């Protein structure tokens, strides 16, 4: 029928750790901020979050909900559960078109839409993601309690992961024909106490048992993969933001002020070069939010 | 007593760093003197998840979560001297106690240095502040005084109308040049040039001639010093910023002295709790990585 027009100083696309941290700075600067969030955090798979001082061991859902409530306590902050499908530069800033068909208008944008894990094509793996199969050992290595750990090989980068893993438990480097250690490497692994298993993996079964092509089964307490990741949205590219290749996938380029190559568009969290954890998302999200405010004031 | 890492300073940056080292199953000791920079305010703001909580409760929660790891240790004390051995680092505390570590994380914070202005210091963290993102909102769009003190003061005053009607106070101690005069007027920032005798009531400025201007809050772009000379003792390169020195770090938060890392307000990109937690975590991970890969 009818509705009143709205205009936001900043719209934050993505409302998990990075976006909430950014939006909070803007809310505290008494500007109008909207978070549009599609409700699918990268960390929606594990039961606990670790490594963020003050939130260590808490449920990711509870951390997200507390942050949302704290932000929405500010009357100048608003939230929409929706997905931005198209971002357009306008004379008056930016227009966002969402999957619902709703449109929103902003002077500036903060991108905080996260990455999506692209898991190896291995039967049983995806079903155990965040339960017995993980990406980052600082996040989940401690809780393995010195047990048996499998490093699912995925190329050269898995070598360093294998070398690091004995900090947390008895490590087996399952190369899965993705990598063959040279002389130096084979010797460094042996010295580190890492066992190398070269046979192809057929599937993961039960909680965390690796079934090899030759029929062998090896039970693990946890498995790690250095998997690829992709940007969760084409919005950065739509806005003309420069995107660069990192070791494990693309990131949105940002400067010291978390600003992308497109003036007035900032980025934070996992989609930036130095993200990858909640602590970093909170930190650089705060930087992006303050930077976005400062541009509203000083251009 | 030998540790893999000793963290000097056990507030937000130190706890964040120590937590990564603890989670990496290494032996980490936090030595902390117990005087946080934010001990003066009743609430913290700006940290998602901790917004509006008392800084004391935030720090206590962090200490509890860190000490849940039996490989983390805590000592309330002050490190007075740090020495490099080839066998690591040796620390001497005010208590006389010695400690040894393969690596160090400096997280001892900075100390604010306020102008000698009668009434100002006792209102610090209550109605006199440094950071408007931290404490501007609660002034509820009322009147704000910015205490002038050099180039950064002008920029602060230019930003402050976001939070309320702003007055730039020179305290009769310098005149803005006409460039700065011009843009301030072009923001609705009044310049008051009178000598200030004292601060009274909440944040009321009382002039030498007795007249009063009632503000809801005052801001200062004050200088800061490093809390401790330990960074200098260890040969860590230190840079002067506009408002005070900071310990130089690279991308992994490592100082110029290998095996010594730094985080929090003592580094160039600190100044808030969100940043202390973020770069603390980096420093802790980096310290661990160096333990493993050298
Ligand atoms: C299994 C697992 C366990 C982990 N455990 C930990 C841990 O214990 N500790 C830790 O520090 N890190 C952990 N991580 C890392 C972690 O999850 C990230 O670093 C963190 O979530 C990133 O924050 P973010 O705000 O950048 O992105 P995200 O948390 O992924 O959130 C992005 C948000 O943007 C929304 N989005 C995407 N597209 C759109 C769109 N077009 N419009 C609107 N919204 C959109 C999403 O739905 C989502 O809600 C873990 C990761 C995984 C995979
Ligand atoms: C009044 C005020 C209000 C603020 N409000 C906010 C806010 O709302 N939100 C926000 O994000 N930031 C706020 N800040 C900023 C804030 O306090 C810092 O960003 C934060 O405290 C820095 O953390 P830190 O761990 O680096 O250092 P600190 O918190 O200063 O802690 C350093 C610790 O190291 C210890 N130390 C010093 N020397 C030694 C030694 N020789 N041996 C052992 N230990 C030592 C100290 O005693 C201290 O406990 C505020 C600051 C002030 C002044
Ligand atoms: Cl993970
Ligand atoms: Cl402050
Ligand atoms: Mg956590």
């Amino acid at each position: 029928s009818e509705t009143s027009p709205m205009l936001f100083d900043v719209i934050v696309i993505g409302g998990s750790h990075a976006g909430q941290s950014a939006a909070l700075q803007i809310a505290r600067a008494r500007r109008r901020v909207l978070v549009i969030d599609a409700g699918a955090r990268r960390n929606r798979f594990a039961s606990q979050s670790h490594g963020v001082i003050g939130q260590d061991g808490r449920s990711p859902d509870a951390i997200a909900a507390d942050g949302k409530a704290q932000l929405l306590a500010y009357p100048n902050a608003q939230w929409r559960e929706d997905s931005v499908v198209r971002a357009e530069r306008s004379d008056a800033g930016y227009t966002l078109i969402c999957a619902s068909g709703q449109h929103y208008r902003a002077c500036q944008l903060v991108l905080a839409f996260g990455v999506v894990d692209e898991l190896p094509e291995l039967e049983g793996l995806e079903e155990r993601w965040g339960e017995s199969v993980f990406h980052c050992p600082y996040c989940h290595g401690y809780e393995l309690d010195g047990g048996r750990i499998g490093v699912l090989g995925s190329g050269p980068l898995s070598y360093l992961s294998a070398m690091l893993m004995p900090e947390w438990g008895q490590t087996v480097f399952l190369t899965d024909a993705s990598f063959e250690p040279d002389e130096e490497q084979r010797e460094a692994l042996a010295r580190r106490g890492v066992e190398i298993v070269r046979d192809r993996i057929a599937r993961i079964v039960d909680r965390a048992t690796v079934e090899l092509a030759d029929g062998r089964r090896i039970a693990f307490d946890g498995l790690f993969t250095m998997n690829r990741m992709r940007l969760s949205s084409p919005v950065a590219e739509q806005l003309g933001c420069a995107i660069e290749e990192g070791p494990l996938g693309p990131y949105v380029r940002t400067d010291d002020a978390m600003e992308t190559s497109t003036p007035g568009v900032f980025a934070c969290g996992d989609i930036t070069h130095r993200g990858g954890t909640v602590a970093l998302a909170i930190g650089n999200g705060a930087l992006a939010g303050i930077a976005a405010h400062r541009k509203l004031v000083f251009g």
